[PDB]
């Protein structure tokens, strides 16, 4: 102990976050230099700097001791350091820290306000403020105990880590060290600790003195502690190395107690000798986690009570050894060392339960769970929780009521994601969501749908997004109450009215994981399911009700895969541990471990035949490893493959095997031999590399279906030729699928949530398949084909009956629809998904098909009675309603039809294509009248007054034609590249402004020059409209700008264009009483005229809308999400 300090060192330290020394101290210089030593020898290069060992050995203090020290400090690691007391964590444990060690570098919010959401994104404001904002700076890590969690501080930085296991560097690479400590330290320190305890100095020190130190081992710990025992009662020495001699505590769990012994003993005597009053007080901090640092505040509602008392009383602890402390800012935060820890819990056992009770109910008495304003020390402590408190205390009643308010929903992710609250909802439901009531999933499957939202700024109306779920949900009675509380305050909740016809419920959903699942699949038999993932374990349940019969730790890292044995014996899992394990189908007992893979590994499957039984899998060391799990050793290596082996079937005919890489190749291996029999490259894109998933054999093993990027292809095993090819989603990525036995349907997860099965050979989409929005990971038909499964980051697997699903709902529809605002009821008419249209009768689900060669727009006659629609070969055909049947087709069209309408009167269609020439059939009669333009592609039209028709195209040319007369009335040379969207004035006439690739110019009908152009917009205006007479046109911008100008020829009014909107400003409209703007894009979202937005709520579960659909009274409301989801919204009550 003495002085090398320089207020400098200090500040640096404090700031930091480092913890200063312990009560009474022993210069231990010999590593307080070792470890010193290894810092420099970093250099300036990021490194690994470990302090292991055995636990309360010193560690922690030896590493505040190192970097307590100006020389090594400036020059080195100038720019400071940071202590981050972590220990042992599961995933949303590092989160809290992580979400901690931001709210401190960006203090200043320097990098975006509000913490990171999710260990990933912690990883990058990071990996940020790390390499600038806080550059040279070192990162003290006390306590580590998994590899994983090191990376994710694995960002570039010099780290000085402390830990228990030395095995924690496995996982990251870097110019690592390592500077052992033994588990005790020397007599003559040991002493030297008692010496400073007592007073004396080895003169005095009895002859027990050398015999105790040997009892404590060492351990600076227990020395310390009875130290300071033989400090507050100077004649025990004696006594004391007698309790040492004999340790008289008993513990369950006796067996091998390891570092337990002499500190459970210094500990039971200590405490048994605290004063008869501040006694109960110490054993209150049983209820206190390892590596939790506990702030003033927390007890003083425990013991009410009030900051120095509180104090005072812990003092008289961390005096004594019992408890320790480091500032925070004036107010002071204690934490306890590991081992007292588990000290406390083994002691105060049977009193656990009520001392979490003890606690919450000291938080009911003092606080609100909604109410704790974000300015309180305990603030943080409580959200992240509280929630647990209750349920370690096993409280039914208290607990449903914090996590199923919508107010706890709201005000917890606000402040830190919806990242914990969901865990908890998980690991909390066995007492949690009891009895039958399922008020459980409701406000799970809330936490997931809109899970992406909360947390993120600007906060979502938690309402409106409640106000979204199934009238039965009681998300949804919490929210539709919430709103009915209010009713007049300049609000306005919008209403999903066909949120029932929505929602394709699937015939079950199972959540029995905390991470992503990253895959599952049916038991032979099909009545069960094995689904493995990043929450590390494998977990089987019956594919009925999914009521779980397996719950199995698996691996000791994310679980890339998983199937059943042939006759569904056994259950195999393979990972990025490199594992390869076997496991009792039915016990769930280990059954074996094979380790042999170089890297991670992913395909793992059994032999399809009940006679034999092998086991395939393929890596990331592009090897193939056949096993014989009769045999302690593998039964081959597939030396073939280029890169990384993905997938891989086993043919029926258990004599093939296939093999799909990242090498670009689908590889036929022979069973019995081993050796490579073909390999198919696939090569149908425009050298180049593309990677093959997905794999399956088809009925007869005669075929097999593959999936490459946009693609699903069908090689005949033999010719090893290609016989169909279907291409997906435009551009995207097909990240799985599954050849069904019957049917050649074959599902696939397309890129994001969307996952669509199709029907190969006829090669048409036959169904969509909403039911995520997270990543979907996994699918796969059940054997028999009747159903099949789906798994996905929302870590859920939902089963589905085929059958049902591809019936053709009205559930998803094409973007392109016609509405009818026919005052009693809204209907609403849209090109299917799959093939013909349906006719929805908003307010009366009323859904009515109508077959037909895949149109490629709607079109509704006013009055109904009359539906037409255009085709993709440029076809016209109108159908009559009432008759349903009767249809009239005209001739015409090179191009698809883009936008085509009905005239005022129940005849003449006109319709625009892909090309210079609109048209204008005017039906009935049979006489056509053409509008050849010559320009270049009408963009689209709108029917002008008295049959005069307003055009435009990417000539920038804007025309006024005249039906019955193909007579070009005006022509504008308004713009220098393709016109975007422009509409009339409505009311009169005089003007009709435009918007094309630059800003809009608003002008006359009469002027043939524009009356004054309206720059500005920094993306592209794709759209405006004017304020119905208003005297205002708002311009939607593209890039989310959106400015609303003034009917005054030339000015600038107010630009209202956030985006701090969700890409594409696609449509807007004013209200009849140009006063409310409402804008459409990713989402919608509504303005107050003159300055500041309004209603900005109602997000959709897909995006990039296109014209929202606005009733006359502005109170009703239809778009269409790129999900194909039709919503029919219309004000509250
Ligand atoms: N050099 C030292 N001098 C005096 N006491 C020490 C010393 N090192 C550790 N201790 C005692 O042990 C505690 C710190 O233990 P710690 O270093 O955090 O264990 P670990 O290294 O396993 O994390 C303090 O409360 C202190 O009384």
């Amino acid at each position: 102990t003495d002085g090398g300090i320089t207020s400098f060192v200090r500040t640096v330290l404090c700031e930091g976050g480092v913890p200063q020394r312990p009560v009474i101290f022993v210069t231990r210089k010999k590593l307080v230099h070792a470890i010193q030593q290894k810092l420099w020898k970093l250099n300036g290069e990021p490194g690994w700097v470990t302090i292991y060992g055995m636990a309360g050995c010193g560690k922690s203090v030896l590493a505040a001791e190192a970097v307590r020290d100006h020389s090594l400090l400036e020059g080195c690691f100038s720019g400071g350091v940071h202590w981050v007391s972590i220990g042992k964590q599961d995933k949303s444990g590092l989160l809290m820290k992580l979400q901690n060690l931001c709210m401190r570098l960006d203090q200043e919010e320097s990098f975006s306000q509000r913490l990171p959401l999710n260990i990933e994104e912690a990883k990058d404001r990071l990996r940020v403020l790390m390499l600038r904002k806080h550059p040279r700076s070192l990162l003290i890590l006390d306590d580590v105990w998994d590899p994983w969690v090191l990376k994710a501080f694995d960002n570039q930085c010099q780290i000085l880590l402390t830990t228990s296991d030395k095995s924690v560097t496995d996982s990251v690479m870097g110019p690592k060290h390592v500077v052992p400590v033994e588990s005790g330290l020397g007599r003559e320190k040991g002493l030297e600790i008692l010496s400073l305890f007592v007073n004396m100095k080895k003169e005095d020190l009895p002859a027990e003195a050398h015999s105790i130190i040997k009892e404590c081992k060492g351990s600076p710990l227990v020395v310390s502690l009875i130290g300071a025992l033989l400090r507050d009662f100077p004649n025990r020495w004696a006594y004391y190395l007698r309790q040492l001699q004999n340790k008289q505590f008993k513990r369950i769990r006796k067996s091998s107690s390891y570092d337990y012994e002499a500190l459970d003993e210094a500990m039971s005597i200590s405490v048994e000798m605290l004063r008869e009053d501040i006694k109960d007080y110490y054993t209150d901090l049983s209820i206190l986690q390892k590596d939790v640092k506990v702030p003033t505040k927390v007890l003083c509602v425990l013991w009410d009570l009030e900051t120095e008392e509180v104090e005072d009383i812990l003092q008289e602890f961390v005096n004594k050894s019992l408890l320790f402390c480091n500032r925070n800012g004036k107010s002071f935060c204690y934490y306890l060392h590991d081992l007292q820890v588990d000290f406390l819990t083994e002691k105060n056992r049977s009193q656990l339960q009520d001392l979490h009770r003890k606690m919450v109910t000291q938080f009911q008495r003092y606080y609100q769970p909604h109410t704790l304003s974000p300015d309180q020390e305990d603030c943080m402590y409580w959200y992240n929780f509280l929630a647990y408190h209750m349920a370690s205390a096993n409280m039914h009643k208290e607990l449903c009521a914090l996590m199923f308010s919508l107010d706890w929903i709201k005000a917890k992710t606000e402040l830190v994601g919806p990242a914990h609250l969901i865990h908890e909802f998980v690991a909390y439901r066995h007492i949690l969501d009891e009895k039958d009531c399922a008020v459980c999933e409701n406000f799970q499957e809330f936490l997931s749908l809109n899970g992406h939202l909360l947390g993120r700024q600007p906060f979502p109306n938690i309402v409106q997004l409640g106000l979204c779920e199934p009238e039965t949900s009681e998300v949804y009675r919490q929210a539709k109450l919430q709103a009915k509380q209010e009713g007049d305050t300049g609000r306005l909740y919008l209403e999903w009215i066909n949120k029932k016809t929505i929602k394709n419920l699937s015939r079950l959903v199972v959540r029995p994981h905390t991470d992503a699942v990253y895959h599952a699949c049916f038991s032979q038999d099909g009545q069960r399911i094995a689904s493995c993932g990043a929450d590390k374990t494998l977990q089987v349940f019956k594919a009925e009700t999914g009521e779980k019969l397996l719950d199995i730790k698996a691996h000791e890292d994310e679980v890339l895969c998983c199937a059943f044995s042939s006759d569904d014996s056994y259950i195999a899992t393979c990972s990025a541990d490199k594992k390869v394990k076997i496991w009792d189908s039915a016990t769930g007992k280990l059954v074996h471990t094979y380790d042999e893979h170089s890297e991670q590994v992913n395909c793992c499957h059994f032999t399809n035949k009940s006679n034999h039984l092998l086991l395939a899998t393929g890596s990331n060391d592009f090897f193939l490893k056949l096993w014989d799990l009769n045999q302690k050793e593998c039964r081959n290596t597939m030396f073939g493959h280029t890169n990384s082996v993905n997938h891989c079937r086993f043919s029926p005919d258990d004599e093939l095997l296939a093999s799909c890489s990242a090498d670009g190749t689908l590889r036929l291996w022979d069973v019995r031999s081993a050796n490579e029999r073909k390999s198919i490259n696939v090569k149908r894109f425009f050298d180049v590399e593309v990677i093959v998933k997905c794999c399956s054999w088809s009925a007869d093993g005669d075929k097999i279906i593959v999936a490459a990027k946009n693609k699903v292809l069908l090689f005949d095993i033999h010719t090893s030729g290609l016989l169909a090819e279907i291409h997906t989603g435009h551009h995207s990525t097909i990240q799985y699928c599954d050849f069904s036995p019957y049917d050649h349907l074959a599902v696939i997860a397309l890129s994001q949530y969307c996952v669509e099965l199709w029907n190969i050979d006829s090669r048409l989409k036959v169904a969509d398949c909403r039911g995520h929005l997270s990543w979907v990971h996994g699918v796969m038909f059940s054997p028999d084909g009747s159903s099949f499964l789906t798994a996905s980051d929302d870590q859920t697997i939902r089963v589905w009956e085929t059958k049902k699903v591809c019936k053709n709902s009205a559930i998803v529809l094409k973007q392109e629809i016609d509405v009818v605002f026919q005052e009693n009821e809204t209907m609403v008419l849209a090109v299917d998904n799959i093939r013909g249209l349906q006719l929805i009768a908003g307010k009366t689900g009323q859904i009515d098909y109508l077959p037909e060669a895949q149109v490629s727009c709607c079109c509704l006659s006013p009055h109904l009675e009359y539906v037409a629609f255009g085709d993709e070969d440029g076809a016209i055909k109108i159908i009559e309603l009432p008759n349903n049947r009767v249809f009239s087709s005209g001739v015409g069209h090179k191009k698809a039809v883009r936008h085509i309408q009905f005239t005022a009167d129940g005849k003449t269609l006109i319709s625009s294509s892909e090309d210079s020439v609109i048209q204008v059939w005017n039906w009935q009669t049979g006489d056509y009248v053409f509008l050849q333009a010559h320009q270049e592609t009408v963009k689209d039209f709108r029917l002008l007054q008295d049959s005069r028709l307003l055009s435009w195209s990417f000539d920038g040319t804007v025309k006024v034609w005249n039906v019955i007369t193909g007579r070009i009335e005006r022509d504008f040379t308004c713009h220098q590249g393709t016109v975007l969207s422009c509409a009339i004035s409505s009311d009169a006439t005089k003007f009709s402004s435009t918007s094309a690739d630059k800003t809009a110019k608003i002008w006359s009908f009469d002027l043939l020059s524009p009356l004054h152009e309206l720059k500005g917009h920094n993306g592209c205006v794709r759209c405006s409209a004017f304020s119905l007479d208003g005297i205002l046109l708002a311009t939607g911008d593209d890039n989310g700008e959106i400015r609303i100008w003034n009917v005054s020829d030339g000015q600038l009014l107010h630009s209202c264009a956030p985006i701090s909107h969700g890409g594409w400003v696609t449509d807007v409209c004013f209200s009849p009483d140009s006063k409310t703007l409402v804008s459409a894009g990713g989402y919608l979202k509504w303005w107050n005229v003159a300055t500041g937005d309004s209603s900005q709520t109602f997000y959709t579960n897909g995006t990039n809308l296109k014209k929202i659909h606005v009733s006359p009274d502005f109170r009703t409301y239809v778009t269409v999400d790129n999900l194909g989801i039709l919503y029919i919204l219309q004000v509250l009550e």
